């Protein structure tokens, strides 16, 4: 089983839209995929897959679905419980997922918590969605404005470093991969392209991640969310919103994104 953990420091940058598209790409590639959502307050990924189950049940259409695992009988309430109860629920969900699935996708919220630390410690691949802007890069680390050398890694990056350190000191599993997925922004100014490219490459070198391409924000992802559908699901049998061509560029971005994660051999679409 391979464990993929999606996270970033503040929970933004389309993180849950990327997580649920990674899950459906691996389901259409024929894998069994578990999904564990550690954002106990907002549950964006868990709700997505509850919407998918409800929409498919109502339409009597069959599409692949992941094994969605909750950490307790009420994960919204679990958000306010002691961390030792949150860790217990996570360990039971992870044990089920490990017993049952080929990939385990764990979506994490912004911020630091015991369960987010534990998930990044167990990752084989950490995926960190990041918008292409100077303010966003500070969630990986601050750099000297002249030399672009790291002056302080973020708490997020320190957590990934600690997972890598422990994975080295144990030597029972393979090195963990870490990819930052850079989402292009429609507002990025051309005068900043060279400075943004240089800053993210300076961070990759000193923080130790590799860069892949992310997903541009598009209204279609928001329109599809309440149905639990991804761009990979759209077909002549599944078209829950007015037909448009608004999914073609998104489908190309998703192929490039999955290729950068090492997962092209395992990805499919409807």
């Amino acid at each position: 089983t391979r464990v993929i953990v999606v996270g970033n420091e503040k929970g933004g940058a389309g993180k849950s839209t990327i997580a649920v598209h990674l899950v459906t790409a691996l389901l259409y590639g024929g894998a069994k995929v578990a999904v564990i959502d550690l954002d106990l307050r907002q549950r964006t990924s868990a709700r997505f897959f509850e919407n998918r189950r409800a929409w498919l049940d109502n339409k009597k259409i069959e599409l692949p679905e992941p094994l969605a695992l909750n950490l307790s009988d009420n994960d919204v309430a679990l958000a306010e419980r002691p961390e030792e109860e949150q860790v217990a629920g996570f360990e039971a969900a992870f044990a089920r997922a490990m017993a049952e699935c080929d990939f385990i996708l764990i979506d994490t919220p912004g911020g630091d918590s015991a369960i987010t630390r534990m998930a990044h410690g167990r990752a084989d691949l950490v995926v960190t969605p990041m918008n292409d802007s100077f303010v966003d890069f500070d969630m990986l680390g601050t750099v000297d404005p002249v030399t672009l050398e790291l002056t302080k890694p973020s708490l997020y990056s320190l957590t990934v470093w600690e997972g890598r350190k422990q994975r080295a000191l144990s030597g029972q599993r393979q090195a963990m991969d870490w990819v930052v997925l850079r989402n292009r922004l429609a507002t990025t100014e051309a005068r900043n392209r060279k400075r943004l490219e240089d800053r993210l490459n300076a961070l990759a070198k000193r923080v130790g991640f590799r860069i892949g391409p992310g997903l541009r924000d598009r209204v279609i992802y928001r329109e599809l969310f309440p149905f639990g559908l991804t761009i990979a699901d759209l077909s002549p049998q599944v078209r829950p919103v007015p037909v448009s061509l608004q999914h073609l560029a998104a489908r190309q971005e998703l192929r490039a994104l999955m290729h950068s994660l090492g997962l092209s051999a395992y990805s499919g679409e409807t």
